[PDB]
């Protein structure tokens, strides 16, 4: 089997991407944030505290003839941005782009934190990291990819995120028309539950490539590119007027600037992030200070190849017995 679904930016900055997902019988379609940095499929629901729902589409398990309460199961998650959610668990039929999994754990939110409530465009998350990170207790549950893997033509999914434009998530096949050149594969460590890999270095604009190992995670659920402070300082030093602002929470730059590109290494191959992809717009409405898309990871504990980096590439998440990641230009 295969599946193919379009993923669409939630706003003009590409702050996140939503993909339609069918849950239940008859189908209830929710727009979920596919997140290769977490492993819970959770949704706003008929059980979510009413004051914490503000425009999202909800899953109502009582209206699904295939929904079954997973007795005793609860979940609770906190994300790197400080947001969180928790609730109980159903199993139900879940389909993405024509690919169907029966008995998928659908984690129904009873509580969500304010940032979820405030984002009317995201109806929940669909985790695509490794199932060892799934938070369901007392019986940990499998991700949608893990449940579908054995049925897929090839045990892979691909992320093709657009810049200010829709893109595609495919399951079970590699669309050879979707990228240029060849796909370069690189090793993955699953020891932390992430799609964790080692970039071979970077370049700023037309500058020379610096060979240096950068361990980080391929995370479609993080907006920006978070890298070591040395790397980020080298980038922003090429932008007149750029500075790290403690009050804003990162590097800012004059909105009048033209940003240089940033290149990262995948083995001997190179992925080029155009400068425009690094512009996240005014820090507040009407400001001439703009927020940078490359930020320091020093306060995180891990480097994150988020959407800013991934949307410059066609990315293969290879779930073979030994997982690997593949990157191609496009």
């Amino acid at each position: 089997s295969t599946g193919s679904a379009t993923t669409t930016p939630i706003d003009s900055l590409d702050d996140a991407y939503i993909t339609p997902v069918q849950i239940g019988t008859p189908a209830q379609t929710l727009n979920l944030d596919f997140d290769t940095g977490s492993s819970d499929l959770w949704v706003f629901s008929s059980e979510t505290t009413a004051s914490e729902v503000d425009g999202q589409t909800i899953y109502t398990p009582s209206k699904s003839t295939t929904a079954k309460l997973l007795s005793g199961a609860t979940w609770s998650i906190s994300y790197g941005d400080g947001s969180s959610s928790s609730g109980d668990v159903y199993t139900d039929t879940v389909s993405v782009g024509g690919l169907t999994v029966t008995g998928q754990a659908v984690e129904s939110a009873k509580k969500v934190s304010s940032s979820f409530t405030e984002d009317s465009t995201i109806d929940g998350l669909l985790g695509l990291a490794f199932s060892t990170l799934n938070t369901v207790s007392p019986t940990q549950q499998k991700t949608f990819f893990d449940n579908a893997k054995a049925s897929l033509d090839s045990p892979v999914f691909t992320a093709d995120l657009g810049y200010h434009a829709p893109g595609t998530y495919n399951f079970g096949f590699i669309d050879t028309t979707a990228y240029t050149g060849s796909i370069t594969y690189t090793a993955v460590s699953t020891k932390q539950g992430f799609w964790e890999w080692t970039s071979t270095g970077y370049a700023v604009g037309s500058g020379t490539f610096k060979s240096t190992s950068i361990d980080g995670i391929a995370d479609t659920g993080t907006t920006l590119l978070y890298l070591p402070a040395t790397v980020v300082s080298a980038y922003w030093a090429q932008v007149s007027g750029a500075k790290s602002s403690s009050s804003v929470g990162g590097y800012v730059f004059p909105c009048s600037a033209t940003l240089p590109s940033f290149t990262f290494g995948v083995g001997s191959a190179r992925i080029v992030i155009p400068g425009d992809y690094i512009d996240f717009g005014p820090i507040s409405t009407g400001s001439s200070s703009c927020f940078g898309g490359i930020q320091s990871s020093a306060g995180i504990g891990i480097n994150i190849f988020g959407d800013v980096a991934l949307k410059a590439a066609f990315v293969v998440f290879n779930g073979a017995t030994t997982p690997t990641l593949g990157f191609a230009s496009k």
